[PDB]
């Protein structure tokens, strides 16, 4: 409850398309300069046509079904955030 997210988080997703059955990887960066603590996290916006798994500042996105799936990001209590999109080809 009582914590601090950070003082500057730079998330750089894949932002691109993918083939059915494939998956991409998103990168996350943080430069608080005083906090030094992973208080942020990732999550799928739909999770109905793609999976997501964050780990070590690396979030892998799988294209279960064809379509565009967004993947937002929350830091602390809403301090910082990010947005990404992964297209899935029916083929």
């Amino acid at each position: 409850g009582a914590m601090a997210a950070a003082t500057g988080m730079t998330v750089t997703p894949a932002s691109t398309s993918v083939v059915k059955g494939q998956s991409t990887t998103l990168t996350v960066a943080f430069q608080p300069e005083g906090v030094t603590d992973k208080s942020f996290r990732a999550v799928s916006a739909d999770k109905t046509k793609a999976t997501v798994s964050v780990s070590g500042m690396t979030i892998t996105v799988n294209g279960v079904a064809a379509g565009k799936v967004n993947i937002p990001v929350v830091s602390g209590n809403g301090e910082f955030a990010a947005v990404a999109e992964i297209t899935v080809t029916a083929s």
